[PDB]
């Protein structure tokens, strides 16, 4: 049984690892993302066509 | 509760000597398991090129 369980802790962690890295990822572009929002915010042009 | 206590206290202790003597097991047994999970994890290989 605790020669299962090391194996199913480790992937535990390692689930975590993962997903809190995805999570790392995309909190900080909404950071980024809110900071570009608040350098584009002022009255400005669109560049296009 | 004394005796009860030592009871389970003895073969708690003895479990734990037992447990450290499995731990006398390298870890390179551990790390050979985690390759046998890289092994015994997956079957077929689905779309040959």
């Amino acid at each position: 049984l605790k020669k299962e369980f090391e194996l199913s802790k480790l992937q535990q962690r390692l689930g975590r690892e993962v997903e809190e890295k995805i999570k790392q990822t995309h909190r900080k572009y909404l950071l980024q993302e809110q900071l570009k929002i608040i350098k584009k915010e002022l009255g400005l042009e669109k560049d296009d066509k």
